[PDB]
């Protein structure tokens, strides 16, 4: 394939963070959260797969 | 008995505590703890038991 960030690209619009903790009764829990978008191939083209080998 | 702190002995490792109040709509919940361990003996020859009446 040809790399170029003008083909394909992947994207993260937030970063991992932590929430403070939420107690109960003696204990706690402490939630996550980040997001993402996966790849997108936009000249479907300039990438050849070779299978089998 | 002979009482002597070399005896025997109640242990408090934690004392009583209050934890933090949990609050829940209009109202609150408190919860409270302490440790504790019991009677030990350390010599056993200091003590005679009457059992039966």
């Amino acid at each position: 394939y040809e790399k170029n960030p003008m083909n394909m690209s992947i994207e993260i619009p937030e970063a991992f963070n932590m929430l403070p903790a939420q107690p109960k009764d003696l204990h706690f829990k402490v939630p996550c959260t980040s997001k993402c978008t996966g790849l997108t191939i936009y000249r479907p083209m300039t990438i050849v797969l070779i299978t089998g080998v």
